[PDB]
């Protein structure tokens, strides 16, 4: 029946750093990856920051020649998958790769290549169109190409459900394993949604924090002069594990995957109910999953994308969910430094909760000055708060009102 | 815990519903024919399968559907159809064990180019509001949930040919799981505009026969020249199985079997010897616990391309040995065209059709058999025949197979 999952393998870009060592840095020093965004021209726009991937050199994975037919998004997602498949140590062989796979994921994919394709089309025509649009902008070829260049032969797919999709990708991709499909999963996500239709949908949607005077101020959790998410960059990735597989080959194990849950809100194409109802109901599958009790969870890494309503939510869900408990656990939104990485942003902050019980500490909630009314949860405002993380929760609560939760273990 | 399939809805060149389209599978028509909401002069290709006469109002205000691309239109419209197909009634008793699982291959191509167009000459400030929630992939299911009140499991895949079936499989595993009764699944596309055409036309992997629109798609023919791109969606309604005896639900069939592979071979052209298409099959069939010879039918992935149609007869051959012979194989493609992300789904419904009614659908087109290419392949006509278990198959972009293998219930 139903196998333990390990987390084996990490990998990540982020607006904090190139790979997981220097983003976790940035994280526990209270450091914002959020500036100007210098890569292209925003002066058009209501919103001119956000939190770009600086200095990513693709020649570190990949040759000239096969970068150049690739999204950026796949770019990050490959770097990402690559560092993780290093980092766990695996071999993959004739014996195993029937039994390793991939399901990395990204919220809108290719958007800067369907762009600048849509632009040679209506400017130059049908036959300017790139031969490389559809196979280096569709979503499932992250896993489509990692398959091809690692020689991945297991179950093979791609999720996009916005924020949550990184979220999606690692908890179905521990489900492949449970259930006997898979031994190892290569799963999270990507984005690079910074181009003129990202920032100015989301702009149009008046999703996005307008403070362009302050830009490592904009994304502010809870705080009460929150006034929209930050769009930012990147990918994360992590190499799951059967535990006996794990131990069989004497892997490093940084956590336990013990459980993840699901639900759908039925309520607003944008913004959650402020009671956060299905938000709670997502936990309690999650908790459920992993057969723990309510008080076991010590640290939440929250959705917190610094939206009024998307805010409370989490905090009405938190108490509902855990009583009197919500009180003695550790909430924070690593967003207030990255930023919201669509996509990739449930990648990158599963990583972040497993390297919380690595290291017993709390990544901090910048930029919370003001907590609003009812925010009066431990929020670990402005500074990494060092304490007891035996189980951690990753949540991510996104658009539709797609939620999924994550429900990470020390191992010893 | 057994999944079974109590509700089936569809739009598709064919048809605006499942039974219109099932009519014209057995008919042997195609629903093929050159494309008439956009000037294609420029286009090597100008042809492809259309959704025809679809009328959104029928599910939706006007204001409701203004916002939402034509994917998510036609997706909405396959999930209403399946929903209303099942009888199943939602109340506050169920609706958290109810959930949508509908993907896409592309998803909002048509959006992305009318905002394109305001971008470039307007400016970002021209944008429409609902650009992104009315164009991202997972609003199928978004949309679908909120409109019908499902609060269980929310997702959606995206694995270009290969989305209706890992989309199905996927639900299904969440039944057997336990995190969900009912699951509503399948896929839509809307790719067969402009930047569709020209992108599938730029890789140079559409069939160019512009002179015989409804001769193009012809799986195994050895005059095949690449896929016809067609548009719609399809869903299923999958049900626990005691609580769809509870409520009395008519049962179609029984999902039994769920297999994936990678290829880890090829951006868009299978191995020859279709290697990861067999470890596929066998897959879904140890899934399922059911020997090669139970195999009766397959629904073919079949799109119309040199490697791709080749790697599947070496597939089958491998798989099911000298009871290769005995099953029958046919691509529905050969009328309905590559529906991309729809296409699992909708093929998924023809195999459970092909259970209901104990008939093969046939591959047209079938004029000249390629070299290896002598299985039964049901050409021209349908053919009626004894069909216990039905494969349909999905051999996708990025060498990503899914195989879902369906039984009659009794
Ligand atoms: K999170
Ligand atoms: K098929």
């Amino acid at each position: 029946s139903r196998r333990r999952v390990v987390i084996t393998g990490m990998g990540m870009l982020s607006p904090l750093g190139l790979d997981v060592p220097s983003s976790w840095e940035g994280i526990l020093a209270g450091r914002s990856g959020i500036a100007p965004i210098e890569h292209m021209d925003l002066s058009a726009y209501s919103t001119r920051f956000g939190g770009s991937v600086k200095g990513f050199n693709v020649e570190e994975y990949l040759s000239a020649k096969e970068a150049r037919k690739l999204d950026l998004f796949i770019q990050y997602g490959l770097a990402a998958s690559f560092q993780a498949v290093r980092d766990s140590g695996l071999e993959v062989t004739d014996a195993n790769r029937e039994r390793i796979g991939v399901s990395m994921g990204s919220g809108i994919g290719g958007l800067t290549n369907i762009e600048n394709n849509c632009r040679s089309l209506f400017e130059q025509g049908p036959r300017r169109i790139s031969p490389f649009f559809v196979p280096g902008s569709i979503i499932n070829m992250v896993s489509g190409f990692l398959s091809i260049h690692l020689g991945l032969q297991g179950p093979n797919y791609a999720l996009t459900t916005a924020c949550t999709t990184g979220t999606h990708s690692i908890g179905m991709a521990a489900r492949n394993i449970a259930y006997g499909e898979a031994d190892v999963m290569v799963a999270g996500g990507s984005e690079m949604a910074a181009c003129g239709l990202g920032l100015g949908g989301f702009g149009a949607a008046r999703a996005l924090s307008t403070r362009n005077d302050e830009p490592t101020r904009a994304s502010r959790p809870w705080d009460r002069d929150r006034d929209g998410f930050v769009l930012s960059d990147g990918s994360g990735a992590l190499v799951l594990e059967e535990l006996e597989h794990a131990r069989a080959r004497g892997a490093r194990i940084y956590a336990e995957l013990v459980g993840f849950g699901m639900s759908g809100d039925a309520f607003h194409m944008t913004a959650p109910p402020e009671d956060g109802a299905g938000a709670a109901r997502c936990m309690k599958n999650a908790l459920r999953d992993a057969g723990l009790d309510p008080r076991q969870v010590d640290y939440i890494n929250a959705h917190g994308t610094s939206t009024p309503a998307g805010d409370i939510a989490e905090i009405a869900a938190v108490k509902s969910v855990f009583g009197e408990h919500a009180h003695a656990l550790s909430m924070s939104s690593t967003k207030s430094m990255t930023g919201h990485l669509l996509g990739a942003a449930g990648a990158v902050e599963a990583i972040f909760s497993v390297l919380a019980l690595r290291d017993q500490v709390a990544p901090p909630t910048i930029n919370l000055d003001n907590p609003d009314e009812g925010c009066d949860l431990d929020l670990v405002a402005h500074e990494a708060k060092p304490r007891k993380i035996d189980v951690a929760l990753s949540n991510s609560f996104g658009f539709g009102g797609t939620n999924g939760t994550l429900v990470f273990r020390r191992f010893a």
